[PDB]
């Protein structure tokens, strides 16, 4: 196995994947690393399953089908790899905790969101489609860009969003487009 963190690239506490070389801190993987369960499977492997139970689930699909999608346990696991795969860009450490706001010139958003909150939620299971996920994770992005204006720290959140949304396409199989 690796000897750093698949998430966050440090090493310490690490609990390593039986079905592939990753390793992770406890509260890096998302789900948190489970108690028991020898052999343990990471969400990666648990994902190329799903993938490889239904191959046809790789056809491209329709945002607004996704959207509508109940969370079910399958989906669940899709949007906390999405959620994860968030986390993996050091960029995201701007959006993990609550903010605040106090710029001159600005005010701050009507619903402040960030990384954290939605990993709750979703521990939570306060989301019943996929569509409740996805607001909240866009949400933060445009809070961000709306506060910070023309000054250039706004670059940040649209590095952010655009993994967000190219991981989206990928890990939902959206289909492609021009
Ligand atoms: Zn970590
Ligand atoms: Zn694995
Ligand atoms: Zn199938």
């Amino acid at each position: 196995n690796s000897n750093i963190c698949e998430v966050c690239n440090k090493w310490g506490r690490l609990f390593c994947c039986d079905t592939c070389p990753r390793s992770f801190h406890e509260h890096c993987h998302i789900p948190s690393v489970e108690a028991n369960k020898n052999p343990w499977s990471c969400i990666f492997c648990r994902i190329k399953t799903i993938q490889e139970r239904c191959p046809e689930s790789q056809s491209g699909h329709q945002e607004s089908e996704v959207l509508m999608r109940q969370m079910l346990p399958e989906e669940q696991l899709k949007c906390e790899f999405l959620l994860l795969k968030v986390y993996c860009d050091s960029k995201s450490c701007f959006f993990a905790s609550e903010p605040y706001y106090n710029r001159e010139g600005s005010q701050g958003p009507q619903k402040p969101m960030w990384l954290n909150k939605v990993k709750t939620s979703l521990n939570e299971q306060m989301y019943t489609r996929v569509e409740g996920f996805v607001q909240d994770m866009r949400l933060i992005f445009h809070n961000h860009k709306e506060f910070y204006r023309e000054d250039k720290f706004t670059r940040l959140g649209i590095q952010v969003q655009d993994i967000f949304e190219k991981n989206f396409r990928n890990i939902f199989a959206i289909q492609e487009t021009s």
